[PDB]
């Protein structure tokens, strides 16, 4: 629906963010040993983009839950001072700041 256009925009802003590079596609289990074993519910921005593109979100709250899941997964798997771990903390605040502009 057009009701979620503002979420398409937030997602775009996230995809184009300097700290977005870890989160653009699903983590590859061939490259990150045991990732999908440790992280039960992987999530990434392309998966979110596809769900928006097909109209698969029933609410903006569902979209925000997926965003937070990206960052919760990152914090679960990565150290705070690692490059991916640093990026996840940057991106969480970015998402939160944009969400707070509507809520
Ligand atoms: C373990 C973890 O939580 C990771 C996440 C969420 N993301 C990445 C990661 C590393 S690299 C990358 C994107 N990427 C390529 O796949 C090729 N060049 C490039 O920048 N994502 C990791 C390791």
């Amino acid at each position: 629906h057009s009701d979620l256009t503002f979420c398409e925009i937030i997602l775009m802003e996230m995809e184009s963010h300097d700290a977005a590079w870890p989160f653009l596609e699903p983590v590859n289990p061939r490259l990150v040993s045991g990732y999908r074993r440790i992280i039960k519910n992987p999530m990434d921005f392309s998966t979110m983009r596809h769900r928006l593109s097909r109209g698969g979100y029933t609410s903006s709250e569902e979209f925000a839950a997926d965003a937070l899941l990206v960052f919760d997964n990152c914090q679960t798997f990565n150290e705070d001072d690692s490059e991916v771990g640093k990026a996840g903390h940057i991106m969480r605040r970015f998402f939160e700041s944009r969400w707070e502009e509507f809520y």
